């Protein structure tokens, strides 16, 4: 499998570690290497891929795991389908979208989610999963202008029958100006399922503002900008998003062109939903995309 792909061209690189695309089998591939650093991540995602078998058309097409040893240490791999669009946050800055596409993605971004958080039940049914890192540049833009979320490793999963929390053990933490209030001031209940729910609906109304902005309405778009970027740095600090977030209980701005656009309205309230303070105010992924199944 590892010993089996071709790497062609190094795609990322950054604190997790390499994406590579290579050939298997004559067909493209996405090759993550992690570093020795966020080797739990690792094991995370293959649980969640391998043992819980994580599948669905709006989450990351999982191919294998695997580990080679060269250079007197081992290396961690994740391969998994190829998306020559890359991920929503480099598509939104290459194109505008029309109502169709819009929808398209928030709606498929949606569907993912909901498969996350909502359990399976049968005698090998899917665990409740919540994400913990859902954010633009962990979504990947497919050809037929769905997408799908990547990296599990954040993962955390509960079952109702057993009423067990799996927040698993890993030191990585969440991209920061994604994190819901209740992170950034720490009063999130860390040992409820639901909270880590919460959270998800929190960075899914930030995605939801990202793309909207995209949108054309009356020949009007926004230029792609990330969530808070008018009053935060780049690579915020914990104390940067908390100010924003907690002290000045600060949202993404609405557009008032949005309100000149049916669809585009109804998205602004969606993601206002989401952004609650009070975490238990905030749509369910579910409610979301119901609501985004009913709009055109
Ligand atoms: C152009 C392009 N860039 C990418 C960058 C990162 C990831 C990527 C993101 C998150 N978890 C992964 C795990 C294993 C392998 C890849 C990933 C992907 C899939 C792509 C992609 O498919 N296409």
């Amino acid at each position: 499998v590892a010993r089996d792909i071709t790497l062609l061209e190094c795609v990322g690189k950054g604190r997790y570690g390499e994406v590579w695309r290579g050939s298997w089998q004559g067909e493209n591939v996405a090759v993550k290497i992690f570093s020795s650093r966020d080797e739990k991540s690792w094991f995370r995602e293959t649980e969640l891929y391998n043992t819980v078998m994580l599948r669905h058309e709006n989450i990351l097409g999982f191919i294998a795991s695997d580990m080679t040893s060269r250079h007197s240490s081992t290396q961690l791999w994740l391969i998994t389908h190829y998306h020559e669009m890359g991920s929503l946050y480099d598509y939104l800055q290459l194109t505008t979208l029309d109502t169709v596409s819009c929808l398209r993605i928030v709606l498929s971004i949606a569907s993912g989610l909901a498969h996350l958080h909502i359990e399976i039940f049968g005698t090998q049914g899917k665990p409740a999963i919540a994400h913990r890192d859902l954010k633009s540049k962990n979504i990947l833009v497919k050809k037929n202008g769905q997408c799908c979320i990547a990296d599990l490793g954040l993962a955390v999963m509960h079952s109702q029958s057993t009423n067990q929390l799996d927040v698993g053990n890993n030191p990585r933490v969440g991209t920061k100006r994604y994190m819901a209030p209740e992170v950034l001031d720490e009063t999130i209940q860390v040992d409820c399922f639901d909270s880590y729910k919460r959270v998800d609906i929190w960075a899914f109304g930030l995605v939801l503002w990202e793309v909207a902005r995209r949108m054309v309405s009356n020949g009007i778009v926004e230029d792609y900008k990330p969530p808070f970027y008018d009053v935060v740095p780049n690579d915020p600090s914990f104390e940067d998003m908390r100010k924003v977030v907690c002290v000045d209980q600060q949202r993404p701005n609405i557009p008032n062109r949005w309100f000149s656009d049916p669809t585009l309205t109804s998205l602004a309230k969606l993601m206002k939903e989401c952004w609650y303070q009070n975490p238990s105010a905030r749509l369910t992924a579910l409610r979301i995309k119901k609501t985004l199944t009913k709009i055109d």
